[PDB]
């Protein structure tokens, strides 16, 4: 995986 | 953003 | 066997 | 990734 501290999808 | 043809998240 | 969702190969 | 000698699928 994950990126973006937002967990999985969202945010890269 | 998205990788992996499912879209957001899943597979990146 | 398959893995990925994409069948034989590609992402296992 | 691969696996069973055959390269990206056939035997995994
Ligand atoms: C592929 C290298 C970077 C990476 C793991 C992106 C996946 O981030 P997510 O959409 O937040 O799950
Ligand atoms: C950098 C590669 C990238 C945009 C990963 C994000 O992929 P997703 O988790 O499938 O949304
Ligand atoms: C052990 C997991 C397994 C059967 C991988 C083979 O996956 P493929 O390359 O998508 O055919
Ligand atoms: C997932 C762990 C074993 C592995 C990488 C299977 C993929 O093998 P292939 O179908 O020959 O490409
Ligand atoms: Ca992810
Ligand atoms: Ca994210
Ligand atoms: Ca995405
Ligand atoms: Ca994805
Ligand atoms: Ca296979
Ligand atoms: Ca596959
Ligand atoms: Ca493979
Ligand atoms: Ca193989
Ligand atoms: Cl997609
Ligand atoms: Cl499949």
């Amino acid at each position: 995986x994950d990126a973006x501290g937002d967990g999985d999808g969202x945010i890269p």
